[PDB]
């Protein structure tokens, strides 16, 4: 359940960056998207995202699908603090509830 972005970078710098990003893009959600350790899915090329707050969770799944070029028949599940968020929910609603103390919103994506 550990995050590599969390372990590689100190909390203070992470926190400072998130505040820096929140100030510059007040309409966007800073997102860290990582793969769950033991899933067969591929690994995302780009870890960190500026996500529009009006985007739904399901819309963000779609961006994850097309960033890994996941075959359309394949399945993919997104986890926010080891929960499956509803696709119809706004990422702004997910962010206010599940933002990390550093200010980032941490997702893990799997395949089962």
């Amino acid at each position: 359940m550990r995050s590599k972005f969390k372990d590689e970078h100190p909390f203070e710098k992470r926190k400072a960056e998130a505040e820096r990003i929140r100030q510059k893009y007040t309409d966007r959600i800073p997102v860290i998207c990582e793969k769950v350790e033991k899933s067969d899915i591929a690994t995302i090329d780009k870890k960190k995202y500026l996500v529009p707050a009006d985007l739904t969770v399901g819309q963000f799944v779609y961006v994850i699908r097309k960033r890994i070029k996941l075959s359309p028949e394949k399945a993919i599940f997104i986890f926010v603090q080891d929960t499956l968020p509803p696709t119809a929910a706004l990422m702004s609603s997910i962010y206010e509830l599940h933002k990390d103390e550093d200010g980032f919103l941490y997702i893990t994506y799997s395949g089962e």
